[PDB]
């Protein structure tokens, strides 16, 4: 089998991307935030504290023929960015872009944090990173994708997204229209739970390339491009006017500033993020200093490739035996 899904920026910034999952008996079309990052697929749902929900389609299992309660099952997550939610665990019927999945654990949301409440636009989080990080206890449940991988054609999903524009997630082949040149893959440590890989080094501009090895996750439910301070400082040093700020909590830039790119390596490849993608905008509305997407992970424990660096690339998650992952331009 396979599936193939559009996902769709939930604003003008590509802040994240929502791609619609039919839950349940008949359909609950859900706009999830597919994080390649995390393990849980969790909902908005009929149980949420009401005031905690604003604007989000919910998931009501006693509306579905084919959701059963996991009993006693329970779960919580807390994300990088300060966020949580957690409830309880029904299973059901999940299919994305026409691939079906019986008895998915989908993770049913009593309480979520501000943040999530604020964003109307995101209907739960479908999580793609290993089955070792999912928080359901006391039974740990498996994704959308563990729980596919043997029926699907190939045992692998790519993501495909798109700059200020809709992009694609496949489930169980390659388009081999959808990317230029080759793909090159490069080895993957599950030993964290997440897609981990070893970037092989940086360029700035048409700066020299720098061979350095850069240990990141490629998180496609971060926005940002996170790397050392070194790699970072180094970019916005070639950006007039640019500074940290710790005020607004990263590097900013003169709105009026044309980006550099930078480039990162997969093994002997390279990889461009235009300057463009770089750009976040205006700190807060009207302001002429604007938020940079290349910051530093020096606060955060672990580099994440996200979704500026892959939106630049066509990107292949491979769950075989030996997960690796695949970078090719686009």
């Amino acid at each position: 089998s396979t599936g193939s899904a559009t996902t769709t920026p939930i604003d003008s910034l590509d802040d994240a991307y929502i791609t619609p999952v039919q839950i349940g008996t008949p359909a609950q079309t859900l706009n999830l935030d597919f994080d390649t990052g995390s393990s849980d697929l969790w909902v908005f749902s009929s149980e949420t504290t009401a005031s905690e929900v604003d604007g989000q389609t919910i998931y009501t299992p006693s509306k579905s023929t084919t959701a059963k309660l996991l009993s006693g099952a329970t779960w919580s997550i807390s994300y990088g960015d300060g966020s949580s939610s957690s409830g309880d665990v029904y299973t059901d019927t999940v299919s994305v872009g026409g691939l079906t999945v019986t008895g998915q654990a989908v993770e049913s949301a009593k309480k979520v944090s501000s943040s999530f409440t604020e964003d109307s636009t995101i209907d739960g989080l479908l999580g793609l990173a290993f089955s070792t990080l999912n928080t359901v206890s006391p039974t740990q449940q498996k994704t959308f994708f563990d729980n596919a991988k043997a029926s699907l054609d190939s045992p692998v999903f790519t993501a495909d997204l798109g700059y200020h524009a809709p992009g694609t997630y496949n489930f169980g082949f390659i388009d081999t229209t959808a990317y230029t040149g080759s793909i090159t893959y490069t080895a993957v440590s599950t030993k964290q739970g997440f897609w981990e890989w070893t970037s092989t080094g940086y360029a700035v501009g048409s700066g020299t390339f720098k061979s350095t090895s850069i240990d990141g996750i490629a998180d496609t439910g971060t926005t940002l491009l996170y790397l050392p301070a070194t790699v970072v400082s180094a970019y916005w040093a070639q950006v007039s006017g640019a500074k940290s700020s710790s005020s607004v909590g990263g590097y900013v830039f003169p709105c009026s500033a044309t980006l550099p790119s930078f480039t990162f390596g997969v093994g002997s490849a390279r990889i461009v993020i235009p300057g463009d993608y770089i750009d976040f905008g205006p700190i807060s509305t009207g302001s002429s200093s604007c938020f940079g997407g290349i910051q530093s992970s020096a606060g955060i424990g672990i580099n994440i490739f996200g979704d500026v660096a892959l939106k630049a690339a066509f990107v292949v998650f491979n769950g075989a035996t030996t997960p690796t992952l695949g970078f090719a331009s686009k």
